[PDB]
């Protein structure tokens, strides 16, 4: 039927023209909680509200600081390629950090002391590039589809540095005296930029391996999320990638939550950092609690970014009958929590129950182990 | 009798209405040295002068950017809790540092693993929380009054984040699902928040600790400041805490300062950061040096704010005749200063002579030790 | 005897060492009202809490941005002049406006098209000098002190252009070329400026009065505001000049405001901008309300600094047994208000007491025409 | 002859006056090269176009934010000092880095412990001073001209704390007081600033030595950067100082590059921070890669400041018949850079002529060793 | 010879590699005057050191905020056409002022009414484009060259809007649909922008004249200024135009100052804005003095840009034996000055001589009439 923004005795139909297919997307927007109150800023963005850029063999699509002003920090990009289709050599300001949704993907990079690593990536594993260093993407036979995520809002992908591009813009003079060769042997350079381009697949790993007067990379910049063994819940699953384990990624931590339906991610703030989120699939709501009395809750389902401002309270509720499942991203060297369930559960109970005025049949449930998912009863 | 802005040939009597008794507390501003000069930013001000929220069980005031605006990165509240009155369960994106000026208190913590610690403190002692963990204070049978300290000169403490608060704005079937209790169990929870409310006196602190599977905290967010050894010098003591010491305390380094009456905090600098101070009780002047020929004269007595920006040279006189007890604050993890006696000491006497225009006589008093606090001959 | 910040059973005696007397002066700062509530910014700083600059013939005190943060578009500066004594021939960036509360004084400017006024001020008397114009204070007989506020809040009198200290950095060749003098000519000009220098009494005014070819200036620069007649209520008078009246006065609005002893400026707001206050004799508190259920109450006394940033509510009442006599400024090109008594009163009785869930007995006492000081019954 | 900014059918002559002297000294300004393209920022200044500030004993000229606004961290002095002359005791809030160009000179510095450390450098000595920390500099027989080096864009060298301005800004009760002298006692003491002063020379540096109870300094704050060994490549030599060799050195990494003619530093870019560079020699010019095809190339000579924001593709041309001779600094706690032909060196061949559209004998010619200089087949 | 910076007992030879032609060029900042004191902004920037965007017909360089960072709300153009050549169609979000200092040209405008206004401009005429309006510049027999000047300092000219470019990134069904055309009857439009292209000369200006319905424009948007007469006096010419008789030029007051060898534009200030300075011929120095003592000699010859923030004195003198002719440019509605000289004469002499310690007679020197321009005598 035809959803109204109506509560109780609150609220009006809708008398002008309007969008009833997002409203449906939206219902604790049309209608928020009784308990809602005061001014948020909006903690929602959809990629499919983004321009999509097409190439030859792929495409990308962002959303920064310019479609969700309250992300100053982190940016991403979907982005999506065909079968042997690379994403053109380059680097950028910021460090990049990415999930492998779909298909699979070989990446190269070199790091400040000329030592390559190359390598393979299937769905559910991550990498990490440190800002400043080079590399590259290209698809194996199946394509790939990803999530890219940098640590700068400002952040904008039709603004790094690509290889060609560089060469395109020096001197043919200089490229020539900085490789030792003439002009007439680099005549036929792009006068532009690939970006994303077509090509053939590559052979095997083994055959790409580069040897080096400087050796192996100390730590690998690919990480095999799914292959760990995850926090477990009733309601649901949690991995973790941060400096901990996934060494080289300094900046960025990283989880990958499933809840299954009737579950939830509970009650918790971060004490460290910013929370930005992407939703793979399945739907879902949270509140943002943002401190003298203000709430608000958001709607969020598959293409969806979220984000949670330092310190503010929040949950995440699969409010769908599918799995519900998304990325928590930290601009910081390491994962924390406090969960509000634990938090309680570690103080004296005579202490909880003044603060709350509920009696020893509340604090009896708390428990002092940590369950990031919980199912309803 | 009444003062006037008079130094030898120069000012002049006030015609208008004016704030004597203020005029009195300020004599070094009413009647600035000579050797002031130049714009200088305001370096003073009084929790007096501002607003106190009184609640049920005590009050607390600010003193932050919005009043001292020359202090960007530190902020301050006075607070006071009635016997068992208690600070309500909150946390904020601060960290938080304490110096327990009159009285006794519990303390509360729990921190990212789980783990919590609970302890009583008394006068002279210090506590720490870092940013983003929950906490609570309650005051023992005397009550407690005293001095918090927050790393953000914008902090407000009518805008942290309370468990109430929090809770009062989620919506009641999340509530519901987290615990996995029902609507009914929780319909007693506070719709607002309590912030300071009465309660009985606790027990015994035995009786308060919790055990966790997580085990003990690795460091202790309580420390004993009186009970170190000070550094002792002619007219005064220091008594120093930093991250060196208190272990827990990395973002506030902290001095007790003790300056008898015709004793002064001698002329140095702090090569880290600025400094923030409060005025414990007593009576004195400050002269700030800026660089660039500016200086000016701050007057500060019991209750005031005082501040020093980074690197700008500084003394501390007593010219009253009571002790004169002041707290000294950087946002840092180590105290430092540089001494204007000991690093003239420490350079070949014709060096200094040629710089000052003085002669053996005066270098010959020059101590290579450091007397933080000097009294007068 | 000695104020405790206690309330009925909110509050509790303050235990460490305090400042009675400023306590003792904002006595609803340490007991405000219940009705305040919430974080709003500082209002209120005094002259007494500010580096007095004494020089040879008078002096200077300024509170600005760096004394009171909420104040960005105007500062003050309280200046007194020993008899003869002149404010040295300068200029500035700002417009300067002024109030002469003691003595009387000579002013000098010349515009743009060369041409000068000159003209003496007495207490109650006006003038405004627009940006970038040049001018001179001069004190006669009695002496002089007033009050000068500008139209920046970072403004210092510290840095402000002086003849001499121009001619002191301009190189003596040049300064010799511009004049047609020989460098001998000119070599016992000051080597410093001067700021403030004694001085003999001018002459009658009538010999000072300057005729050139440019002719006279078309609006004068000062102005006789306690000649005008007042807006006359039950309670006291109000004194306006803005620029419909006093021509020049392009940049700043002002109000000269007395209230008898059990009287108000009643409640009302600006719909222009920003509220800067000084108070020149008596004892005042004023609660600004800043929407959102925030308000805040300060009180003022003589020598003190006041503000109201733009529309929010206010009232300043007379809590004293002395006459309340104050400034408003307004850096707009009039005054204007809202008279909150004067809206219900133009509102349809039964749409003001379904508002105010109040009866006709309320609405019958609405008075349509604005009185701005109201005297309790 | 007369250059015209005319590059094939592009370009005209310059039809009214001009600087012809600069435009000689700009060609790849007046005449960009093709491959330039966009609006980037100014990366280069003069000293020569600087107010330079003379006193008895030497000078000292800036090129700070104020003069190049893309330099928002570095800025510099050009400080000349007669023999004997010395720069007076001070500090800043900023590290210094510095490099003797001509002479030598003796410099003090005392630290947080009180711990002093003097000594000697010559040319192709360094010397760094951490923040906060004081310091001198006395030229030796010679005479002395070096480059400082100052971690915030913001320096100006009027605006550092001068020994002898403190002192001029205290209260003489509050001086002797401090040292427990009488007023009469420093009643000689400067009434102003010495800056620079002259001075006889100093005797051995074995008799300048100060012992202390707080022992020896651990770790130096000179550094003999010549006396290391450079790394060579073929057209030149590269000696590199950051805080891994020059221990003191966190906030300042350097490198002291020579190019022969004909040669270049290599295509490259920092991965780290931005570049910040002085030309001591000869004549360069430099393309700035910026993203986005924006490109801008500049030219340099003796007396030149450049820069290179964070990550841009840059390299470093002889233009000149002279050896090229210029220091790149970065405000880092270590040097590092990604080579160009040493990035494409280590990854597979076929997919780097996929990228360029070259084959087999471009390939074949990257080299895996890092080359910094490069000389021209 | 070769200039030292060297006054005196002060300053020293240079001792390292250096720019002595540029020296040569600065000879009063290499030595300013000893009058010269403290931190000020640079003020000059030199059009020979940017980099020269060069077309088929033509040439473009800027001066802009990202060379001269004191110049915010000002950015500057010299432009260069050959004959026939055109600027092509476009607007920008900066009103645009121009003069003809080489050659002549034909300008197009179409201002918010629809009305069209083409004329010719020759040597000494202003054109005045106001903000947002199309227009376009075509160079007539001759060739042109001439200096723009808009109303912002970020201003580039890469990003103004262009025709051509508009149409090249505007789907081809809408520009189809827009006109009624078919996409095959705009299929030759151009792929790319052109910016400066080549074009025969167009005929005379009475049948470029385009009627139509809206009418005739109400004001001209060129202005004759050398046919306008100049304030005459002693030493040179001054040229004035602003809103006041150049009628459309609302945002840009101007003067082309003409100075004979021996003559100064004397010392005044402008109590409105800031001054922004072209040299066109000729050789200058000019001090700005910015308040409590601190001022600073610049050295300027043609194609150099000047600056003068806000109130700050200044004076320009002729340094060289040929005529020294430069803009001044104000972002204001008028032009306005005070003269040092017209302001003391319009004071009463005793007052005037009590200030500068003088007497008579230099007090019977001062002229009550504006000579903006003064001869040496
Ligand atoms: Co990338
Ligand atoms: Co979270
Ligand atoms: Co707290
Ligand atoms: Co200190
Ligand atoms: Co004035
Ligand atoms: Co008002
Ligand atoms: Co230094
Ligand atoms: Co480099
Ligand atoms: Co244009
Ligand atoms: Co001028």
């Amino acid at each position: 039927d035809i959803p109204q923004p109506i509560r109780g005795d609150k609220g009006a139909t809708v008398k002008i023209p309007r969008n009833i297919e997002r409203d449906r997307q939206n219902p604790d927007m049309l209608v928020p909680p009784e308990t809602d109150h005061g001014t948020v800023s909006n903690m929602k963005f959809s990629f499919s509200d983004t321009h999509n850029r097409l190439e030859k063999g792929g495409y990308a699509r962002e959303v920064t600081v310019r479609e969700l002003p309250i992300s100053e920090n982190l940016a991403s990009v979907n982005m999506r390629l065909k079968p042997g289709a690379i994403r053109e050599l380059h680097w950028h300001k910021e460090a990049e950090w990415a999930y492998m949704i779909y298909g699979s993907a070989r990446v190269t990079i070199v790091d400040e002391k000329g030592r390559s690593f190359i390598d393979d990536v299937g769905e559910g594993d991550l990498f990490y590039f440190p800002s400043g260093l080079p590399h590259s993407i290209q698809a194996l036979e199946e394509g790939a589809e990803f999530l890219l995520v940098f640590d700068d809002g400002s952040f904008s992908e039709n603004s790094t540095f690509q290889l060609t591009d560089w060469l395109a813009h020096t001197p043919k003079e200089v490229i020539a005296a900085n490789f030792g060769v003439t002009k007439e042997e680099i005549s036929n350079l792009p006068g532009k930029e690939k970006y994303i381009f077509e090509n053939q697949l590559p052979g095997s790993l083994k055959d790409d391996i580069v040897e080096g007067p400087n050796g192996e990379v100390p730590y690998p910049f690919t990480y095999r999320l799914l292959e760990q063994e995850p926090i477990e819940s009733e309601g649901g699953k949690v991995y973790i990638a941060d400096s901990t384990n996934f060494k080289v990624s300094k900046t960025i931590a990283s989880a990958l939550v499933t809840v299954e339906p009737g579950a939830m991610r509970e009650l918790h703030w971060h004490p460290n950092t910013h929370e930005w989120q992407y939703y793979i699939s399945g739907k879902a709501r949270m509140t943002v609690f943002a401190s003298d009395g203000h709430a608000r809750t958001f709607n969020y389902q598959a293409g969806d970014v979220g984000y949670v401002p330092f310190a503010m309270g929040h949950y995440v509720e699969n409010i769908g009958d599918e799995p519900l499942v998304f990325l928590e991203i930290f601009k910081d060297d390491h994962y924390a929590d406090v969960s509000l369930n634990q938090w309680l559960a570690m103080l004296p109970e005579t202490f909880v129950q003044a603060h709350l005025d509920l009696g020893k049949d509340f604090t009896d449930v708390l428990s002092k182990e940590k369950h990031p998912v919980v199912k309803k009863k």
